[PDB]
């Protein structure tokens, strides 16, 4: 693997210079060993030293024998043993060299962290994500960019995991090298051993070359045995190691510049530090990461070797290509199939789907051309793709606390599209300034906490242009409501707000507004109504609950209205009923639950049209004779008020479908009620009924669905029921 | 490979030393072959003294060939002793000590152990199982398992062995001692390498002189060699001594995982103590990444996870939703037949009321039985019994119904008594006299609360549990064998007694304790022994019997103290071969429903036309004749069940009721039948069954009509 | 193409232009 990690001056001519210098080595020792003969003569002219102040010949007569004698003392007791070792010399140097640069390579406390990091290497040029994710007024409203670059191309399910599991690869193998920087350490220590090892030997073997030469005196303490007591002395091998001790030097140096480079390097930079500042500058990925340990000390090292390397590397480990692979990989698993799951409906169905564990938005989702609605729970990055044109209705959007970010080239569809729009929030500016680019939207959902200041600038600069907002709920504080609201109030049908913080004056809204055909006030702290709400002459609904209203005594001029048809009092603390409701007849809804109402007078018999009845939750003890008047009467509760047996003109009515009686006194039923025959459901609960009626046989709708009992005996009909079920 | 079983700071080094040193004995045998000459030569001073010193030249007149013998001589039986052979005492040690190195390696009885051990660890090292179990595609199932499988018979296997570590210690000692020996030698015999020595060999009559000085050519580079080699030898002893100390201030028997466990997600990790510690010490010298992921994958509380899911991804909410069903009672009935276990995702299932297990080993239902809300029914049925969830409320709440099945006796568990708001049980099983009286003390003796009871079992004898919690019992039922019918106090202590049933049972007589209970209000008597119905005489004085089967047993006659009752809502007489039925039923005039067949009546009796509230009546496989008018005299008969008589046709007054839902018309041999029955509104094709349109006018457009 | 030679020369497409421009 040091091939793909090889070091331009560290590795290579490392590796070229060892090998010529143990080439040198083994031929000066070669011929050492052989070729040294150390060739002696005596010699008679002795004065001083070195036998001169000195034709037929010498005659020295000595033994052809003898002489090999004194070569070997004098080679053995003379000098240049610089030379007689030279080549072993330039070995040792020569292994120490190779040995030196070498430790990390096959030892496992280093080569570990190389094998990862080189199996890291391996992927950056391979695993096709790589190269894919290579291949890179106004306010918030402009991202087609993406949406073409991304192609909407995919992975095919191997890219996908193949880049997975190379991002948990990279992020544990980084976690693991990063710890710490023994690699860093050991290429530190042994850049500074071959500096000082080269300096050492320079200063060695040039010195010791005055000890090479041509001939030497030799004078050994021999002539006792030999006769002569001064030789002089040839050594051939001498010009030669001049010569290849020369060569050797040389190489040497040669070898300590490259090697004063290299401390060079590892000291002018910092090496540790890393980080791929060069794709930031060049590439669309700022998304860039410093560590400072082996990891990024590794990647700097062959950062040297080739810059595509870093490209490749830096454009894997990133959260922006991380975040581009989960989407795509949602899109490879998160399928027809999968959406299927998901496809449900409530009521005013209009196919919904709702994404809640989701990280991001799937394309395929735009797939299901059958669903009109859409709910996204939670999302992050919501672009909302403009491949929304193969939906052909879209009737309602859920934005419900997901993202701001809506800025997709898609409005043509959405302005054809959505008339209603949902968005929960909790912050103040992750509500998109898109909405008011929207034409056709009529219904629009607010719900969260924002101050007067913010309502004033989210809705004058986010809503202010839906001129066909018809329905308009805003479940927040609103101390004030925007001018916004009184200006689509005139054009406004519906307007709501269902919040325990509502403490303001209401007045000139509803006289600006003077339709609203449907108000709801919910939670408000509310104990008085506002008068001018008597002005909404087709108000047609009105529903005032969980407030701190107390009374209804002040619904005296609802008669100034025509067609009310509903009025809902739930959840007060109107303990009791004045004579002025039974001047309201234009009513076909009427609401008293949880009331503490102690007392009703006959009034609610003059709106003989009421049909819909709840008495529930009062301390009345008491049921008027005004059920023998609403002979339309279809749904009836008389429930939690202690009201005695019931009197009998109870079954004086025509159908009373839901009887709904609990938590009173009821020995027994008034059998003849089970002649209505239209009873639908009946509740007997928590009223101690001793036996139950053998009367309602009569109606063909009390199937074992609606025998809402306690008892279920006492009786012969149980199969009938039962059968009919 | 071998590699990653290498010693980090034993092997790489001994390597490089062992080829240092086998370099040396090299060197040394070239060089002491060609260059070792020893050039003696004679002297003629004082030999007493070696020739000491007490121009021209000497002479010395010996032949050189002389000479060449003097220096034979002289090397062999003079010094040098240890130079001569230096590079052959460096190649025999050196060769033993790498022997000894490779020793374990390429043995008979290690190899085996440690080609698994490497297989295995590369295995788990790499395995996405290990990846997933640090917190599967149908396949890393596979695989993990494979694994775990392989793990645990190789475990198994070297759990035995003690091989591995003992070759070590005695490969280390040997080398030890080598070292000691070797540094003793070489480090003592270097007083022998002199370049001049003294030759004194006693040739003179074959060169006149005796005493000869000599010069070792090589002497310098044996005392190089020398010293270099023993510095080599005592770096390699140095790591020789370490490694005793490591292995002998280490036990290394064993090994612990320890420092994972309290790491990573496990906890059940045995102490290991044998040779697959020694290997596990070995891999941690290399690198302790082995050493965890091994350990994270060897785990059972990892085979767990890996099992369940396996289960998950197949038995998914889509799966068991489009299985699950409903037949009666119907709470959203899901049945598992064949799981090893339980998928997670049965409890996401929050509407599931109805869950019905079998043949599912170690069932223990995890507490996330609070994700559900209704879970009022549970039948658990030859499975398994290891549910010890701490969770006990939510059982509670729910739970209505258990219908547990057995087919041993300690196979009970009792988690019966610990639900005291249980209302029905339903038990199945293998019981004796004292191993069911033991069981039922423990697991119904608590519940006041249990209305409803039934036992399918070989009793034989009535549990005095059942008659003091049946107190409270509300319906009572028991099958498939006969009891001692033990009524005398039993069913008086229960009283209440608002059900009761007995199928199968060796019945021969009709007890007497039940004649007093007024309360009774529905009695089913069924494939008894009984032969007879004498004893229903006075049983009857009892008001709201309201129902009485005393079908599918021997009664072949019925009696007129049948008319003393007024109260009944079902009457069945049903195979028991009776021949006659007299007018004495009618008086039930809230009967209803009247089961007559598969008897030998060959007639029927004018008690039809006294029942005008006579809704379902069968008369099936009695050979009887063209039924009477009274037949049709009533108001509803909804259901006319006819079948294997004898009727040449249906009077056609019959049709004219128009309360008709349904006419049974198989085997009576019908000539024909009439135009009347068509104009029912509620004969259209609706279970018409006939043989035969029988000559009809409307069976076309009743057909098209339904 | 048989939908796979098109994915291939792409790859290479691609290759080929960020090779050219590095070089």
């Amino acid at each position: 693997p040091a091939y793909r990690i090889l070091k331009p001056w560290w590795d290579v001519f490392t590796d070229y210079i060892s090998i010529v210098m143990l080439m040198i080595a083994v031929f000066g020792g070669t011929l050492q060993v052989t070729q040294d003969k150390m060739i002696c003569l005596p010699c008679k002219w002795v004065t001083k030293d070195s036998c001169n102040d000195s034709p037929t010949g010498i005659k020295y007569d000595l033994d052809r024998h003898q002489y090999n004698y004194v070569d070997a003392v004098c080679y053995e007791n003379r000098l240049h043993w610089f030379a007689k070792y030279f080549p072993y010399l330039v070995l040792l140097h020569t292994l120490i060299f190779l040995a030196c640069s070498n430790f990390w390579f096959k030892f496992p406390r280093t080569s570990s962290k190389l094998e990862h990091f080189v199996s890291i290497l391996l992927k950056c040029f391979d695993s096709p994500w790589t190269t894919r994710a290579l291949s890179e007024r106004t306010k918030s409203r402009i991202e087609q960019g993406i949406v073409d670059r991304s192609e909407t191309g995919v992975l095919d399910k191997k890219e996908g995991e193949q880049a997975k599991a190379l991002f948990e690869k990279v992020k544990k193998f980084r976690t693991h090298v990063e710890e710490g920087d023994i690699v860093y350490r050991l290429y530190m220590r042994q850049t500074i051993i071959k500096v000082i090892k080269f300096i050492l030997i320079i200063c060695y073997t040039v010195y010791y070359v005055h000890n090479i030469k041509f001939d030497v005196d030799c004078t050994v303490d021999i002539e006792s045995l030999t006769g002569y007591r001064t030789y002089r002395c040839a050594h051939p091998l001498a010009t030669l190691f001049k010569i290849l001790a020369s060569f050797y030097i040389s190489l040497v140096i040669f070898y300590g510049l490259i090697c004063m480079y290299t401390l060079w390097w590892m000291l002018r930079r910092s090496l540790k530090k890393y980080s791929f500042e060069s794709i930031r500058e060049e590439s669309s990925y700022s998304d860039i990461p410093d560590v400072k340990n082996d990891f990024a000390f590794m990647l700097h090292l062959i950062d040297q070797y080739d810059p595509l390397y870093s490209k490749r590397f830096a454009v894997f480990l990133s959260e922006v290509s991380e975040n581009k692979l989960r989407q795509l990989n949602l899109n490879n698993e998160w399928t027809l199939d999968k959406l299927r799951q998901r496809l449900t409906k409530n009521a005013q169905d209009k196919l919904e789907l709702h994404l809640f564990m989701l990280s991001g938005i799937p394309d395929t989702v735009f797939d299901l051309v059958e669903l009109e609605v859409l709910k996204l729970e939670l999302i992050p990055d919501v672009t909302i793709p403009p491949s929304i044109a193969q939906l052909t209705g879209l009737k309602e959007l859920w934005l419900y606390h997901t993202a701001a970010k809506i800025e997709a080239p898609a409005l043509a569809f959405l302005r054809e599209n959505l008339r209603a729009l949902h968005i929960k929030f909790t912050d103040i500016k992750e509500i998109p300034l898109w909405i008011y680019s929207l034409k056709t939207l009529e219904e629009l959902h607010l719900t969260g906490n924002l101050s007067a200041e913010n309502n004033r600038y989210i809705v004058i600069d986010g809503l202010r242009e839906l001129k066909r907002l018809k329905v308009l709920r805003l479940k927040s504080n609103l101390s004030k409501l925007p001018q916004v609201v009184t200006d689509v109030g005139v054009h406004l049908q519906k307007l709501s707000i269902n919040n325990e913080g509502t403490k303001l004056i209401v007045l000139n809204s509803l006289k600006k507004m003077a339709n609203l055909t449907e108000l709801e006030l919910i939670r408000c702290d509310l104990e008085r109504i506002p008068h001018s709400i008597f002005s909404l002459h087709n108000l047609q609904e009105i529903d005032l609950k969980d407030n701190n209203l107390k009374t209804i005594e002040e619904i005296i001029s609802f008669q100034h209205l025509h067609r009310l048809t509903c009025l809902k009092l739930w959840y007060n603390h109107i303990a009791y009923i004045p004579i002025q409701i039974g001047n309201l007849t234009n009513l076909e809804r009427l609401y008293l639950n949880r009331n503490k109402i102690e007392k009703i007078p006959t009034q609610l018999f003059y709106c003989r049209k009421l049909r819909y009845l709840d008495l529930s939750h009062n301390n009345l003890t008491f049921l008027p004779a005004d059920i023998g008047l609403l002979q339309n009467l279809q749904n009836l509760a008389i429930t939690a008020n202690r009201i005695e047996t019931l009197p009998p003109e109870l079954f004086q009515c025509r159908k009373l479908r839901a009887l709904h009686l609990g938590n009173n006194v009821l020995q027994s039923l008034p059998s003849r009620v089970g002649e209505l025959t239209n009873l639908t459901q009946i509740e007997l609960r928590g009223n101690r009924l001793e036996c139950l009626p053998v009367e309602l046989g009569e109606c063909p709708l009390l199937k074992r669905s609606g025998l809402v009992v306690e008892e279920d005996l006492f009786n012969t009909l149980p199969p009938e029921v039962k059968e009919r079920l």
